[PDB]
């Protein structure tokens, strides 16, 4: 039909025109200077969209969760950990940054600021609450996992290249209060010290044989709960899923004045969250960044392996009707802005990424369209 | 009674919850940088407030206007111009840029920001179309009447420091395209070359006697029309003028598309406007600017001066009932930004501005609920 296709458009356009208006006021208008463009971005990423998650996970259910849907999400994940471990350990092409890449390309799209709107629309409320169980989950596990790649990455990189030979015998690692990080951007340096019976203690501080994975293990929990004990998204989700586990417990209903106290501050969420996307793509040099192989190549990963892994995995638990339909849409959306910021900060392809979250955007709507013609069929 | 008083606490809490965050945020955790907080700033004046301006004009119905409220706000202005008048013209210690300052304090109180949510909490939604009409006046005539005085008294001081001498028989002035403003911020250089009747005409480009009143009515007309081309506020109020005049007389519903991309970007304006007079309140070297003797003076003049005035003008016309308070609570209310941004631009007096919005938005709580409860008797 058509009408269909004009409430999917309704919904979707006053999102494009946001991000055409920062687009031009950055670019053709020429009304914001780039540190002020970098402060709003800072303002949004601070407040509005933490506020945002916490409205949205406070408002959903715990106890309603549809287990199927949660299951099929999981496997496609399992799926491409698999894929991506075998290709690793048994090819020299394989790669640890290759494999993270295309997890978080194939893996992870945006269903917080775009896919609640864009679903609610194509299919109704009920997409919304699955979206919103999606993005639960992907607030507590998956970014938890990334941050744990992540980290261990820089321990082995750290490891690597202090002791090229004296890492086989390490068993403790100290780190100051001060470290924040291991990207390395800072100066790392790792006092050694012999121990009474005889093996190596380090001690890290700022300015080819594996240890037991005791110590990895210790290591990277302490460098991970460090980094989510500095994050708002880490109190919003934990905060929201706290009022929503007691809220739907008790049947307690919230003070209408910290409702609006908090409404006040989460109803510019979606507009800034929209705006501060035309603003990084006002400041990018140029659309594409990698290049028109690696950004094809990107682009059909995105739009062809997450959808098909969706479908393998659905029709394996056995997912039908509807419900199936919305994973397979749920899979072709843009790629999310936090594994975005986890490449941007580590720097592990962030071109990629960048091209897949912008250009993702900007197409979404053909692809995405294209998907619900097909299916609706 | 207290449920009221609770009801109006609620209503009006937020925007200091949103006000507290911003100062704390620049003061006390030190999130933003100035230039952030600018870009911020910037951010909020171009996009946030006009677009709810025309939200809320552009919902308003100009056919069904309360006469008799328009009379009384008007009349009172009548009468602060006409005792400043008085002062200025029969005594020497009268002065232009005392009286503007004088009339800003007494006459234009906040009413788009917080008048609207505070009165319709205290007395109902009509109490909200009241203040639409109040601003929507104000928008049109009050400000195009500040922005006349303003270039007057900067054209006055271009001629009297140009020309001592000379000036008596100018009849003609003109402008390059180049030029903006009459401040003095820029370098103004008037080119004369005499006539071929005898006559001097005077040119005005970028690097005590009086004429006749028609060369000035012509170069402030002209001023004022290159200022007003330019000013988001003049095209809100223009076209939501337009389009409710339009709306109201066909019944023309506006497509549900264009209204959304509206709200999408005008859902952030209030909280967005408390946010930036947070980042105004801390960005300030110290709270009070002026001065002990000059801050409760100023301070005193608002909050007496404008409620008495209000009510001489009100009961002489015949205002009874709410109504009345309406007009009373209205005058109380802390002083706006328009006015304390035209001070700034043309700095007549910036320090004093400051310190009315900053301090009245802080204790107009105590103010305005007392005022409520002594007319609540």
């Amino acid at each position: 039909s058509w009408h269909d296709l004009y409430t999917v458009l309704t919904a979707v356009i006053p999102l494009y025109v946001a991000m055409i208006l920062a687009y031009g006021s950055v670019r053709w208008w020429k009304i914001f200077s780039p540190d002020q463009c970098s402060g709003i971005n800072r303002f949004v990423a601070i407040f509005a969209v933490p506020l945002l998650s916490f409205h949205f996970i406070s408002t959903n259910n715990p106890y309603a969760m549809n287990l199927r849907f949660i299951a099929a999400d999981t496997l496609q994940k399992i799926i491409m950990l698999s894929l991506l471990v075998l290709w690793a350990n048994f090819t020299r092409s394989g790669s640890l940054e290759w494999s993270i890449t295309i997890f978080s390309l194939s893996t992870l799209p945006n269903t917080l600021v775009m896919g609640i709107p864009l679903l609610i629309a194509m299919y109704g409320e009920y997409s919304g609450s699955l979206m919103v169980q999606i993005v639960v989950l992907q607030c507590i596990i998956w970014y938890t996992l990334l941050l744990f790649l992540f980290e261990f990455r820089g321990a082995k990189m750290l490891i690597m290249e202090q002791f090229p030979e004296t890492a086989a015998s390490i068993v403790s690692f100290k780190v100051e209060s001060d470290v924040v990080s291991l990207d390395g951007h800072d100066f790392l340096e790792t006092d050694a010290e012999i121990g009474d019976d005889g093996k190596l203690h380090v001690t890290v501080r700022k300015s080819k044989n594996m240890p037991p994975a005791s110590v990895m293990t210790r290591l990277i929990l302490i460098m991970v709960w460090r980094k989510l004990i500095r994050n708002p998204n880490t109190y919003s989700s934990l905060i929201g899923l706290i009022w929503a586990l007691v809220a739907f417990r008790w049947h307690v209903a919230m003070p209408k004045i910290i409702q609006q106290s908090i409404s006040i501050l989460s109803d510019a969420g979606l507009g800034m969250a929209m705006f501060s996307l035309g603003l990084f793509m006002a400041l990018q040099p140029k659309l594409i960044a990698c290049g028109n192989s690696v950004a094809t190549f990107a682009m059909a990963v995105r739009f062809l392996t997450g959808p098909a892994v969706m479908a393998v995995a659905a029709i394996a638990i056995g997912l039908r009707g509807d419900l199936l339909r919305v994973a397979i849409v749920q899979a072709a959306l843009p790629q999310g802005i936090v594994p975005f910021v986890f490449a941007k900060e580590y720097n592990v392809h962030p071109a990629i990424l960048s091209t897949g979250v912008i250009f993702g955007m900007l197409i979404a709507l053909p692809i995405t369209l294209v998907y619900y013609i097909l299916l609706g069929l």
